[PDB]
């Protein structure tokens, strides 16, 4: 028997269900497919639909009938979403996917994806305030799955991530930023799962590792939550009692792993923590020595930015955490991978579904301590036919570094699919995921975008629901 949520909890989700019950009710986003087996009938389907819309009869149907009807067409080859709020946006989005013309709620395509979408897990500075509390008040699945993660992590721990998440007074740090990231993953892709979609290869990124592993069948749900629990309090307490020479600090440097062989041999403590992008890479070090390559950077006129934290993760500075690492995860079981994994631990090389298993103690001990090969990750997806990076976090920091990596390779028509965002509406912000996944044929029941209906009012008088 795991533990409950917490009264605390309980009693903030209460205060924030008060809050959102007395704000201005936002119209929701609506996606509106239309598709064919031909570009031209597509099109042709599109303004038919939108002189319709425009029509008295059209305008009297609501969107979400609109976009119900639609959802149980036949989904031809060639397919497109409009993403409405109202009658204005989705004609003026129908009118571009008839005209071939491009706008910013319009995803279309002659055709679907040709491989499975890689779903991407980092977290390093994407969290913020009030991250998922909005998704967790609004959307049902995401919340039990949040309770689970919140059960487990309470048995590791003994804190509560739900009270976090809703106690508007409180921020992450160094840990609360690594479990609940974790939750907030678990979460978005159960939801996504829970509509039909499914990852066909998993990469990580520091502490998205986790959860990637979770995805990729590699380990339970528990063990995943022991993976980042042991991790992130050990890395909190360690960075919380460095002071003066002890410090070591991590940067973002626009700089490549060839001018860091270079680079280095000035800096002799340097040591590189995540290659994050082709000319992107973060570093780690003693502070005099990284204020130094900053200063070089600058110089060269290149990108540097230091980071947040006395302590340098995935260096020689974790040395003294991995004799407890080990013994926290003791009694973990490693799994098959059920999909593919590009594991950035071991140099971005890729694991075949049905592998053997790699999640063992002593490759979280490696991912801890160890350089991220984030870019040789991606590369190599790239390199074998994947196009579609879809990465599950509260904001899509790491899809900037994905964008570099797949430009970088000649892969120019990538799919990179974000899902929360800060100042995003959270439950808008899915909604274009799955469509997203929808408009490209990956896994995605579109009909269940839509709640049942109960009556002939929750269809519009189109085919495929025309009333006799
Ligand atoms: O939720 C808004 C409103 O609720 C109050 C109590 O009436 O505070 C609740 O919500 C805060 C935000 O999460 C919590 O920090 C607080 O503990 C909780 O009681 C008001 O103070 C606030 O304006
Ligand atoms: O250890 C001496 C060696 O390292 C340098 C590199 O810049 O300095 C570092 O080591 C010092 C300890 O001896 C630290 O005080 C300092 O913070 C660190 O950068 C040089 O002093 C020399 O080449
Ligand atoms: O073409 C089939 C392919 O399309 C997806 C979405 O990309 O599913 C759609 O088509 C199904 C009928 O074949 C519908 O059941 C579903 O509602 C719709 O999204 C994929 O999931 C499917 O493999």
């Amino acid at each position: 028997e795991l533990p409950g949520v917490t009264e605390e909890a309980l009693r903030l989700k209460e205060a924030a269900l008060e809050e959102l019950a007395a704000q201005e009710v936002t119209a929701p986003l609506v996606p509106l497919a239309v598709s064919a087996f031909l570009t031209s009938r597509k099109k042709a389907a599109a303004a038919e639909l939108a002189d319709w819309m425009q029509s008295p009869e059209g305008q009297a149907s609501s969107l979400e009938s609109i976009g119900r009807s639609l959802s149980r067409r036949n989904h031809g080859r060639s397919r497109a979403v409009v993403l409405a709020h109202d009658h204005d946006e989705a004609i003026k989005g129908l009118r571009a996917v008839a005209a071939g013309k491009q706008a910013p709620n319009v995803f279309s395509v002659d055709g679907p994806v040709t491989t499975g979408p890689v779903w991407v897990l980092a977290g390093f500075g994407a969290q913020h305030r009030k991250m998922g509390k909005s998704l967790y008040l609004r959307n049902e699945v995401f919340a039990a799955w949040i309770e689970k993660v919140d059960a487990l992590v309470q048995d590791e721990l003994g804190y509560s991530v739900l009270e976090l998440i809703l106690d508007d007074a409180q921020d992450y740090g160094i840990e609360t930023t690594q479990v609940t990231i974790f939750a907030i993953q678990i979460a978005l892709g159960e939801l996504l799962r829970h509509h039909g979609a499914k990852p066909a290869a998993v990469i990580g990124q520091s502490l998205g590792e986790a959860a990637s592993a979770y995805f990729a069948g590699g380990l339970s749900l528990r063990d995943a939550t022991r993976a980042i629990c042991s991790r992130s309090h050990l890395m909190g307490e360690g960075e919380a009692m460095l002071f003066g020479e002890y410090i070591r600090l991590m940067a973002l440097v626009e700089y490549s792993a060839d001018e860091i062989r270079e680079v280095f041999s000035d800096f002799p403590d340097l040591e590189v923590c995540v290659y994050a992008a082709p000319t992107q890479t973060v570093i780690g070090g003693p502070p005099e020595q990284v204020d130094a390559i900053l200063a070089r950077a600058e110089a060269e006129g290149k990108f540097a930015r230091k980071f947040a934290t006395k302590g340098a993760s995935h260096t020689s500075q974790m040395d003294p955490l991995l004799g407890e690492l080990t013994a926290e995860l003791q009694g973990i079981k490693p799994t098959s991978p059920t999909c593919g994994i590009f594991s950035t631990v071991h140099e971005g090389r890729y694991i075949k579904p049905g592998g053997e298993p790699i999640h063992d103690v002593e490759y979280w001990k490696k991912g801890l301590r160890h350089s991220v090969y984030f870019t040789h990750g991606i590369r190599n997806a790239v390199d074998s036919g994947h196009t579609t990076f879809l990465e599950l976090a509260p904001n899509p920091v790491a899809l900037m570094q994905v964008a570099l990596t797949t430009a970088d390779a000649g892969l120019h028509d990538a799919q990179l699919i974000p899902t929360l965002a800060r100042k995003q509406d959270e439950v808008s912000s899915m909604v274009s995921t799955m469509a997203q996944l929808y408009v490209y044929g990956h896994d995605l029941d579109i009909r269940t975008l839509f709640s049942r209906a109960s009556g002939p009012q929750d269809y519009a008088n189109i085919p495929p629901t025309r009333f006799k």
